[PDB]
């Protein structure tokens, strides 16, 4: 009825047949070549794996189970007196493949408040983390340690059946998602609020609202932001470092805690989730070289000076997207409504006028348009969330929705250990010299 | 001369030229196909990535820089009054590509002893861990926390040129390797020695010698076993889950601590690094459900009764090996010297005669021969290392040599973000049509 696990149980066999048939027809269809450059170039262009929950077209950006970002904004339930879609609804869409009702989302909000409790060892561990240990490290470390509560771990130990794996994944996933805000808040409050307490969960709030509550914020429009932020960062194909990592570690039948932890270590990398900060540093240091109110003239110079001395315009470019990211567009549209005269935004805005002419002028690139991380920083900063180094953690909490949604399906569809073949250069040389 | 960092510095340019020359020759060449099966099958058979430290030809097993395990045992240096190759030596060979001298290995031992200090927050954190948190979660959790000491993560933030990456990676790598016995020992002693101290490092002993001193073992033979165990488990190509996670996570410019912690979460997965435990569970019952002394017909039947029951014979088969794993043989040889009349050994030896004959008959198994995990448990148990849960910590400490050797070279050769393209089922169906 409103029980996602019952709804999913009834979906899994249907999907299994469709897939089993599909491989019994076209298993041996070559879909791509592999060049030496692909092997040295990080599988660039390589169709490597199956990821069901979302798909990224290099022209119009991401689709969540078929639906674009605007479509999700319209259809997905909202909070009473809201206009941004709830992450709960997004998760439902990724798990079921179908847009949820108000009442399904409501029940999901209720389920995640119940399971939001932390074991004590985890609370102590966070309390005893120094202030020079990066937020993301604390996140990953804490999630790893949560694995002692894992149903899948003990289940597997007793010799549970393969047919039942997805069920324990599910429970572990619902528990992890529920507890993430709490972990993320504790970290945030220990690092930036003199260790004060996160308080209690409220069973009649949504996931996002409890999160902002535990953080210490009490702004409506912030909570709307969080809602949107968490939705649009949730998933981005299987090929991204953090999704690939969760998939890779998941395929060894590691439980959701270990898989997600690993994915966070992936997300923590500069070329992945840490781009959110990079942008805001480069934005502020820009507003240091110039004033805080640069026009277009000086602006055109600073861009070119960054692009002659041998540097990158941050939050611009992508590994497959070749147009403006719909995630950027979406964050921009939010700003046009709520904070249109913000100095930092209008700087962001001004770069969107100038940078996508000078990057496709100079060449030495492929995607001259912005990505999601070019925009998130200024939104957070507007609302008092000024601690750059915490920003990726917000990313982390969002991306759990997507990667856990996928992991449930991987273990229901019995995806096996990811285990490609590697080559040395030496060995590569002899191979081509057949 | 004896400074590994400087010798590495000399080799990097040459290796850069070689790969560039080779890419400037066969850059566009096709090395293999990508099928629908490989997509749902976890990149099986797919030539996924370049990995330099080791290569696993399915015929003759692992080679470290073109050297086999037997060659290494013969060529790599040993401890004064010893027979088993020092992992220091292995690490030297993977990083440089050359066999180290007596002197060169000696130096490496001192450098790792020099760097063995554990930050106090990690010591605290480890001591506050509960016993229902698995050894591997504690290892991974601790390694993440250690990234407060990452010179690379600081340097990167401060804006360092790419060409210097490798040098910071090298430093962090040496610290991580230097500190892993200290962590692994602290975990062992908290879990199995009522939380007693590990004891001091001795800067004149070897890595494996200090390790077992902190583990609190002082049978020469077990120190020798450790030495062998840490060498042979060191690396196994790029395509295994632990090496590949680190590769993948490393490619986002996450530091060696985050990369290795992620790899350990992959390694903690049942299908990757529990087979040693699984073997010894299945060997134990075999010596209760059947007599200790068993005929080779009774045993042979047991195997067939095993296969029919829908259960696998642990220790046998592999994802790409198609013959007796050299790491098995290596350990078999060690046992014939040091414990030939051990009952648990005589069984392992018995199964080596039988199990291969029956799996090929059945037909299913493409690799009817044993893997490393078949043999390690009985050697460990014999010396009083009977804590099965901990076994994977040993594996992990070993694998640090391989994955961090490679990580230095991935950053020195400027390998880019690993980022394949994924597809949904529904998306795949549309693709094969057009
Ligand atoms: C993943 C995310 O959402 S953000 C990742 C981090 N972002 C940043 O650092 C800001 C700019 N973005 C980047 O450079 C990104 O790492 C990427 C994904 C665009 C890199 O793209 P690649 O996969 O290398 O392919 P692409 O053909 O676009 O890049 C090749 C060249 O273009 C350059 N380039 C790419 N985007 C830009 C840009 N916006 N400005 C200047 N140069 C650029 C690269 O630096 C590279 O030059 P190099 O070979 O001398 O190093
Ligand atoms: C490692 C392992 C998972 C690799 O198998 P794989 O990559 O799936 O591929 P295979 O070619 O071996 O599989 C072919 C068939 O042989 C079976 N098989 C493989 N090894 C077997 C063994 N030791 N005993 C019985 N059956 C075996 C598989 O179950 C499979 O049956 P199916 O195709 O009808 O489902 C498998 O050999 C195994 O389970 N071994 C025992 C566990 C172990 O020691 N693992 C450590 C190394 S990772
Ligand atoms: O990095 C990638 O491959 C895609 C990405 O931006 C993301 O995951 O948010």
């Amino acid at each position: 009825s409103t029980n996602l696990k019952d709804i999913l149980a009834d979906l899994i066999p249907k999907e299994q047949a469709r897939i089993k048939t599909f491989r019994q027809q076209h298993g041996k269809t070559v879909v791509g070549q592999i060049t030496v450059d692909m092997m040295y170039g990080g599988m660039r262009g390589m169709k490597g794996l199956v990821y069901e929950t979302s798909v990224l077209d290099p022209d119009e950006g991401i689709r969540f189970r078929g639906f674009s970002i605007p479509e999700c904004q319209k259809l997905l339930p909202k909070a009473k007196g809201g206009e941004e879609p709830l992450p709960e609804g997004l998760f439902w869409l990724l798990v079921t493949g179908h847009i949820p009702t108000e009442e399904q989302v409501s029940w999901l909000s209720k389920e995640w408040a119940k399971r939001a409790a932390l074991p004590s060892h985890v609370v102590t561990m966070l309390d005893n983390f120094p202030t020079n240990l990066h937020p993301m490290s604390q996140l990953s470390a804490a999630v790893t340690a949560l694995n002692s509560e894992s149903n899948f771990a003990r289940a597997y130990a007793q010799g549970i059946s393969r047919t039942k794996y997805w069920e324990l994944i599910y429970e572990d996933s619902m528990d992890l998602i529920a507890k993430l805000p709490c972990v993320a808040a504790k970290i945030y409050r220990n690092l930036y609020r003199e260790g004060s307490g996160i308080g209690a969960i409220d069973s009649n709030l949504d996931w996002s609202h409890n999160f902002t509550n535990m953080l210490g914020y009490t702004d409506h429009q912030f909570t709307e932001l969080t809602r949107l932020y968490l939705t649009i960062h949730s998933d981005h194909e299987g090929g991204n470092v953090s999704a690939h990592t969760s998939h890779l570690v998941g395929s060894a039948l590691s439980d959701p805690y270990l898989s997600f932890a690993a994915a966070m270590n992936g997300l923590a990398g500069p070329l992945h989730g840490l781009a959110n900060q990079e942008v805001l540093v480069w934005l502020t240091q820009l507003q240091k070289e110039v004033g805080k109110d640069v026009s277009d003239e000086k602006l055109r110079d600073y861009i070119w000076n960054t692009l002659n001395s041998g540097r990158v315009v941050p939050g611009y470019g992508h590994a497959v997207l070749r147009k403006t990211d719909p995630r950027y567009t979406c964050q921009r549209e939010f700003a046009l409504k709520h904070l249109p005269n913000d100095p930092m935004f209008k700087l962001v805005a001004q770069l969107y006028k100038i940078v996508p002419n000078v990057l496709l002028e100079q060449g030495k690139a492929k995607n001259p348009w912005p990505n999601v991380d070019a925009h998130s920083g200024v939104l957070l900063q507007y609302y008092g969330m000024t601690e750059m180094n915490y920003y990726t953690v917000l990313f982390g909490v969002s991306r759990a929705l997507g990667v856990l949604a996928q992991l449930i399906w991987s273990r229901a569809l019995g995806f096996p250990l990811e285990r490609p073949k590697s080559m040395s250069t030496e060995g590569l040389m002899k191979f081509v010299d057949s």
